[PDB]
C-alpha cells in the first residue's frame, strides 16, 4: 500500500477536521488537560480506482489496512495519541470520509493572574510528515470540525472552536512545514467564588473593625488577634482550591493587603491605650473616632485601584 | 471474513447484553468510574447451517477466526476496552452466538445540587457500524441484561440496571449509526451524615447563641469568637471529604447562612455593650431579651425556605 | 489446542493451589488489597502420552504454548493478572504439570462495626467455562496450598488460608461454570491505637470537667471553649480512618457521646452564672457540687453500655 | 539458541553482580522503594567459544538474540523488572561480559522503630530458571558487586553492599534452592530533626511551665490551654513528615508522655486555687514552689529511661 | 541492514544535537522532572553511498526501515525513551538528517539550600553502542543543540543550554567508551516569595513585640501566645509549598530563629511580672524600657549573620 501516484505537479490538498467529543481532567499544576475526541481526514484519491462502476454506486466499506492513511503528527502531547480507528467510509469516486477517535494529554499554558474572572486559550497543533510523492498541504475543512455539544468541562463553559493555519517556525526548518493551530476559548464560572470564599472574608474583618466602637484593652486585643487567627485558618482552608502558583495573582494581592490591615489596626489599638494610660483621653478619643472612617475608606480605595490595576 | 448476504428485508439485527460483575472507583473530581462486565451478541447468518443429517450429532460449532463477527465500540470511554474472547457457537439454523469480557472506565456527568440526598445515574453508550453491502441494527436481550449480587459501589445503594434505543444519525454524523443506552441508578446513603456533621454544627452554634443570658462583655466576645474559629475548623474538616463543585450546592448554602447568623451575632453583642456604657440599661435588655427569641426563629424559617427551595 | 474428548460422559478434572509470598496495600477506603503468589495447576490428558521405555526419559517438558492449558481467570479482580510461566512437565500416564507467578489487586468488601478490634475475612475467587464438548470441574490440592512465614503485612495478624473444597456449580449466558473460594482470616494489632488516640482524648476531657472546682464565669468559658476547639482539632487528626458506612461504628458513638457532654457541660456553666447573678448562691452551690460527681458516673457508664451494645 | 551442551559434568558457574545506580522513591506506607541499576553476569561459555584466533583477537559484539542468554528472576518485586540491554561482549576465547539498566519496585520491610536514628537494610532475592543440561549454579562475583558512588539516595548515606548465597525454602521442587541475597545498608541523617521538630516541642513545652511563678487564675489558665492548643497544632504539622506506622515508635511515646505532662499540670493549678480560696495560702505556696523543681527533673528522668528502654 | 563498512579504519563520527521542546513536571520529592524534545544525529555513510547521480538533486526520502539507525541509550532515565520518528531525510552527498520526538523522566539531583533564592542545573548523558565494523565516537553538533523559546517550567527561567564531551568514567568499562553531557541552568524566580512568605510572618513577629509597650500581664500574655499559635498555623500553611528535604535550609533557619524569640519574650515578660509583683517598679521598667530597642537589634543582626553564613 502506498499513497496515490503525481498527477500532473498539482499539490496534495489534504482537508482535516477534529470533531470534539470529550473534554476532562484539567490539571493546572502539571498544565495539562486530557481530551477525548474524533478526527476526519478527507484527501483527494484519484488515479486510485475505487470501482466507478455506474453499478458498483454502493458506498465502500474500507478497513485500516487497505489503503494509504495519512498520519498526522501532534507536537505538543505527552505521547503518541492511540489511534481508535472508528470507521472508513469511502465512496465509488476517490471521495474519503474517515472518524476516529483518540486519546491524548495535552501540552498547553495557563495564565493564572485575575483567577476568579479568568478566560483561557487551549492549544492543540498538528504537523504532517513527508513522502516520497507530491509536498503534502494541510487545509481546513469547515464542516468537519466542531464539537459534540455534549463535552463537559467542570466549571467552565466553551465559547468558540476554531482553527487557522500558521507556519511552524521552527529552527529545524528543513522544509516548510505547514502546521496547524486549533484554539478552544473556555471561560470560567464565579458565581459561587463570591459565597464560597469572598464574603466571609469580609464578614471577619468587620468583625475585627467592632474594635473601634470599645475601650475595653483586653476585650480589644482578644478581638483582633482572634480574628486574625480565624484569617490564617481561612487562608488554610481557602488554599486547597487554588493552584500553585509561582507569580502574583489578584486573590494573593487581597490576601496581603487584609494581612497589611490587621497590622495598621493592632497598632492603632495599642496607641490609643498607650494616650490613655499616659492620660490623653481627649487625643485618644479622637483617634478612635477618626479609624472609625478612615478603614473602611482606605480600604475601599485601596480595593478599586487594585482591581483597576489588575483588570486595565 | 466477508458481510453477510443482504437478503433479508429487515437490516441485520443483532441481541447484545451487559451482565455486570462488579463496579469500583467512582471518582468525583473526574466524574469518572470504573466496570468490569460482559458482552453478548447475537445475530443470524444464513450463509453457514449444519443440518442434523450426516453425523451431525455437532450442534454447536466454534469458529474464532474465519468468520464475521460485528463490531461494537463504546462512545464515552476513556480508552478502548481491552477484550478477550470466550466462545463462539453456532447454531444449526444459522443463528450465531458471542460472548467476550472486558474493563474500561467510563465518563459520565454528576449533579451534587442536593448532595448529602442525591441521586445519580450513569450510562453507557454503545455504537455499531455500517457496513457497505447489508445494513446493523441494535437491539436489547432482556435475558442478557443483569446484575451479579456481589456488585458493590462504597457509599451507594444500587437500584435498577435498564437498557433503551437511542435515535440514529446521533450528532452531526449521518451515517445510519445507532445507539443504545443503559442506565444504572444509585442513590447515596446518608445516615452517617447526620451525626458526623449536622448535630455537631447544630450543638457549636447553640452553644455561641449563649452570650445573651449574659452582661460580660469579655465572656461574650470570648464565646462568640471562639466558636467562630471552630466553625472555620469544622468547615474544613467537612470539606475534606465533600467533592470539589464549581457551582452552588445546598451545604455551602447552609455554612453561608452560618456565617451571616456569626456576623449578626457580633453585630448585636457591640450594640448591646455600646448601649450600656452610655447609661442606658432599659433598651440593651429589651434588645438582648429579644433576640433570644429572634434567633432561632429566623433561623427555623431560613432552614425551611432553603429546604423547599432546593428539594421542591 | 483441543479439550480431551471423554470416554462417555466424565468431565474434566483440574486440581489447583495457591501459595502466598506477600500481602500489602491493604486499603480501607477503597477496600481493596494487593497480592503476588504462585498458581499451581495439574490435568489428565490421555492424547499425549508416550511410552517411557522407547522414548528413554521418564517425564516430557514442552513450552508455554503450543498445548492445550485451561483458561483460568479470577472473578473479582481489576484487572487481568500478570502471569509468567515456570514449566510444564508431562507425567507419563498423561497428566500435566503446570507453574506460574502472578500479581493482581483484589476487591473485597470490609466491615467495621468494631473498628479498633476488628477481624476480617478477604476472598478470592476462581472460576472457569465450559470448553468444548468436555465439561470441567475444579478440585483442591491441599498440599499445593500454604504461605511463607515471610508473609507480612503492617498492623495485621494472620490466622489461617484455605480453600473450601466444594465448589459452586451454576449457569451463566446459557454456560455451565465451577468457582472455587479461597479464604484468608485477619485480626487488627489494636494496641497502638490506645496512646495515640484513646488516652488524649480522655486527657482532654478531664482537662475540661476541671471548671466543677473554680467559680470565675471567664476561667470557666476560656477552659470549656478551649477544650471543645481541642477536640474538634484532635478529630481532625484522627480522620484519617474509617470510611463513610452505612452503619454505626463504635468509634464515632464515642466521638458523639462526647460532643453531647461538651454541650451539656457549657448548658450547667451558664446556668450557674445565671442563678448567680440573681443572688441565689445556694442553689448554683449545689449544682455545681452536684454536677462534680454526676459526669463522671454517667461518662463511665454510657461506655459500659455501649461497650456491651457492640460486643454482646 | 540453546544453552552450552555438557562437556565433562563441569557445571556452569554464572559470576552475578549488582552495580547499583539509583535509589529513589522510598516510599514507607506501601513499604517498598523503585531502584535503577545496572546488572553483569558472566558464565563462562568454553567448549562453544565463537571465532577464537589472535588475528580475530578483537572483541567480538552479538547482538541479545544471538547467543543464549540466562533467565533470573527477582523474587520480591511488584511487577517483572523492565530491562534494557546496554552491551554485551564476548572475547574470541572464553567468557562472555553483559550489562543491562533495569528499573524495578521492591518490597522490603522497613523497621521504623527508633524512627529519627534508625538503620535500615534492604534486600533482593534472585534465582535462575534451570534447563535440560547440567544445573545453573549462582555465584556472586565480587569483583562486578559494588555502587556507582552517585546514588542519589538523600537523607541516608549509605555505608556497604554485599551479597551471600542462601538456600531457598518456598514451594521446594528439589530446583530453585539457590537463590541469592544482596543486602545494602543505609543509615539516616538525624540533624535536621533535631530543630526542625526537638526543640520547638521543647521550647513550647518551657513556655507552659511558666505558670508556677505566677498566682493569677485566668493567666494561668490561658497559658496552659492555649499551649495544649499550640501542641496538638505542631503535632498535626509533624505528622505530615511520617508515614503511617501501626505499631509503637520512640517519637510517639514522647508525644503520650507530652500530653500527661499537659494534663499533671492543669491538675496542679486548679489545686493551687482552689487551696487559695478555702483560705489556705501556705499549702498553696509549698506545692507551687515544689512544683517548679519536680516538673522539670521527672521530666529528664523519664527521658533517660525511655532512651535507654529503647536504643538498649 | 547493517552498520557503515569500514573505508580507512577511520571512526565513525556521530554529531549529536538535542533540541529541547516541552520541560514541565519538576517534582522535587523524587529528584525527577519530565523532558519532551527533539533529538538529531548528522552520522553519513561513504561504502553505501545515497544515490550519487547527478538527476537527483531533490532531497530522498527514508523511512525507519531504510538506513541504520545509531542504538543511543540514556543513562539517568527511569524506562527507556518513547521514540518517534518524524523525520529521515538524505542528500545525495551522503549525509543523513533525523528528526524524532522523545518524553523520558530524567534523574538529576537537585540541591535545596539557600532555597528561595537558588539555582540549579540539570544534567542528561548519552552513551552510543559499539558496533564490531569501526569505533564509533560522538562529538556535538552546535548547529543542533538549542531551545524552542516556549519552553515553560512553571517558576523558573532558563539561563542556556549546552553540551560538553566527558569521559565515561565509569567502573565497568566494557569498551573504554565515551559519554556526553548535556547541561541545562535554570534559576528560580522569587518575588512572590516576599508578599506570600516572608512580610506576613514580620508582621505577626510584630504583633507579637507589641507587648514591652504594655503593663497586664493578662494582655501580654494573650498577645504573645495566640501569636505563638498564628505562628504555628502560618507555618502548617507554608509547608505545603516546600520540599521534604531532609538537611538544613535558609528557611527552615528562619523559622528557629522566629522560635526562638517567641521562647525569650515569653520569659522577658514573666521577668517583668515578677518583679512588679516583688515591688520593683523601678527595675520592670528598665528591662521592659531596654527591651524595646534591644529586640529587633538583634532580630536584624541575627538575620545578617544568617544571610552572610548561606550566601557566602
Ligand atoms: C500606621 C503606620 C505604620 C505603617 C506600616 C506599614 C509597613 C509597610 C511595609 C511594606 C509593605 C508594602 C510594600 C510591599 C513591597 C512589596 C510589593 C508587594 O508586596 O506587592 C504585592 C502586591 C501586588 O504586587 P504588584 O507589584 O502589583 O505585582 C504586579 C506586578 N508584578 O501589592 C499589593 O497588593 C499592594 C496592596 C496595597
Ligand atoms: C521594626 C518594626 C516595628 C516593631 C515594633 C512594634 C511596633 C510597636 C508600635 C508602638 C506603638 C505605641 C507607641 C506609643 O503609644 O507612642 C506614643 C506616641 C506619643 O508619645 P507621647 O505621649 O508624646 O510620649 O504616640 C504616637 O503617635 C506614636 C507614633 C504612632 C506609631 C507610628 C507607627 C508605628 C511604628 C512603625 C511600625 C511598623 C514599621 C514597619
Ligand atoms: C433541634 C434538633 C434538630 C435535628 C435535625 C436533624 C436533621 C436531619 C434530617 C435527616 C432526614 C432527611 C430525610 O428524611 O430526607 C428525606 C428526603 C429524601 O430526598 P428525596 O427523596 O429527593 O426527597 C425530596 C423530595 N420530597 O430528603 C429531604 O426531603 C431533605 C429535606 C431536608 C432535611 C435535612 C435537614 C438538614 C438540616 C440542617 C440544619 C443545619 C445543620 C448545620
Ligand atoms: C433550639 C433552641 C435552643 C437555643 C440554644 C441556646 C439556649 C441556651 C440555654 C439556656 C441558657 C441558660 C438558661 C438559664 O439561665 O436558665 C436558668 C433559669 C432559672 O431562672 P429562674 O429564677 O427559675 O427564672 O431556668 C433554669 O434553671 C432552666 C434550666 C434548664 C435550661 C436549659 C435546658 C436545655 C435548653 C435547651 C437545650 C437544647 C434543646
Ligand atoms: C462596616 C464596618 C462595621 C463595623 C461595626 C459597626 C457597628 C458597631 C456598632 C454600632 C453601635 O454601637 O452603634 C450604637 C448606636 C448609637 O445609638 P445612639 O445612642 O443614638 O448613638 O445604637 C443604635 O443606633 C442602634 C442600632 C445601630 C445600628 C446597628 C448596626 C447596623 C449595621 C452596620 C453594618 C452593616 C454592614
Ligand atoms: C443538664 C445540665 C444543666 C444543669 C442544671 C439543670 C437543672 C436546673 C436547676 C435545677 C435546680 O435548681 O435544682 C434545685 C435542687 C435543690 O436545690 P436546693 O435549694 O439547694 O435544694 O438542686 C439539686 O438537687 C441539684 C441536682 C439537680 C440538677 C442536676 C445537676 C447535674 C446536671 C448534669 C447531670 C449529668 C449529665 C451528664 C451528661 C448527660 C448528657 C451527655
Ligand atoms: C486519673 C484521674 C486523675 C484525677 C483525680 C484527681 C487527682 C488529683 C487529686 C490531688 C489533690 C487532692 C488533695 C488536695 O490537696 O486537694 C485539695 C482540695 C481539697 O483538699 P482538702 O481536704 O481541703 O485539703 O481539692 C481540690 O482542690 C480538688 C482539685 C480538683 C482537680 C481534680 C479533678 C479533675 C477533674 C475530674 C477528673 C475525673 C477523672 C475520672
Ligand atoms: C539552645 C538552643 C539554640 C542553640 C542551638 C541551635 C542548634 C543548631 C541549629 O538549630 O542550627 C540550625 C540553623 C542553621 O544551620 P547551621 O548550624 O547554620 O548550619 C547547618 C548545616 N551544618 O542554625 C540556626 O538556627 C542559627 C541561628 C540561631
Ligand atoms: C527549663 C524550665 C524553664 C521554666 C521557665 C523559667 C521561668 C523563669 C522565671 C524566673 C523569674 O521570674 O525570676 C525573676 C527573678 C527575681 O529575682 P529575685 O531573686 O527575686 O531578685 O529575676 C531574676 O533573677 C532576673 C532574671 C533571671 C531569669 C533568667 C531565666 C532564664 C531561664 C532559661 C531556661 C533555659
Ligand atoms: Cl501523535
Ligand atoms: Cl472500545
Ligand atoms: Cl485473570
Ligand atoms: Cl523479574
Ligand atoms: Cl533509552
Amino acid at each position: 500500500v502506498s499513497p496515490p501516484p503525481p498527477i500532473a505537479d498539482e499539490p496534495l490538498t489534504v482537508n482535516t477536521g477534529i470533531y470534539l467529543i470529550e473534554c476532562y481532567s484539567l490539571d493546572d499544576k502539571a498544565e495539562t488537560f486530557k481530551v477525548n475526541a474524533f478526527l476526519s481526514l478527507s484527501w483527494k484519491d484519484r488515479r486510485l480506482a475505487f470501482d466507478p462502476v455506474r453499478s458498483g454506486v454502493r458506498v465502500k466499506t474500507y478497513e485500516p489496512e487497505a489503503i494509504w492513511i495519512p498520519e498526522i503528527r501532534f507536537v505538543n502531547v505527552e505521547n503518541a495519541r492511540d489511534a481508535d480507528v472508528v470507521d472508513i467510509s469511502v465512496s465509488p469516486d476517490g471521495t474519503v470520509q474517515y472518524l476516529e477517535r483518540f486519546s491524548a494529554r495535552v501540552l498547553s499554558p495557563l495564565d493564572f493572574r485575575r483567577y476568579p474572572f479568568d478566560s483561557q486559550t487551549l492549544h492543540i497543533y498538528l504537523i504532517v510528515r513527508s513522502v516520497d510523492t507530491r509536498n503534502i498541504v494541510l487545509a481546513v475543512d469547515l464542516e468537519k470540525v466542531g464539537k459534540n455539544d455534549d463535552v463537559f468541562l467542570t466549571g467552565w463553559d466553551i465559547e468558540s472552536f476554531t482553527a487557522v493555519v500558521k507556519p511552524a517556525n521552527f529552527a529545524l526548518e528543513d522544509r516548510l512545514e505547514s502546521k496547524l493551530d486549533y484554539q478552544l476559548r473556555i471561560s470560567r464560572q464565579y458565581f459561587s467564588y463570591i459565597p464560597n470564599i469572598i464574603l466571609p472574608m469580609l464578614f471577619i474583618l468587620f468583625i475585627s473593625w467592632t474594635a473601634f466602637w470599645s475601650t475595653s484593652y483586653e476585650a480589644n486585643v482578644t478581638l483582633v488577634v482572634s480574628t486574625l487567627i480565624a484569617h490564617i485558618a481561612f487562608n488554610i482552608l481557602v488554599e486547597t482550591n487554588l493552584p500553585k502558583t509561582p507569580y502574583m495573582t489578584y486573590t494573593g494581592a487581597i490576601i496581603f493587603m487584609i494581612y497589611l490591615f490587621y497590622f495598621v489596626a493592632v497598632i492603632e489599638v495599642t496607641v490609643q491605650h498607650y494616650l490613655k494610660v499616659e492620660s490623653q483621653p481627649a487625643r485618644a478619643a479622637s483617634i478612635t473616632r477618626a479609624s472609625r472612617i478612615a478603614f473602611p475608606v482606605v480600604f475601599l480605595l485601596a480595593n478599586i485601584i487594585l482591581a483597576f490595576l489588575f483588570f486595565g
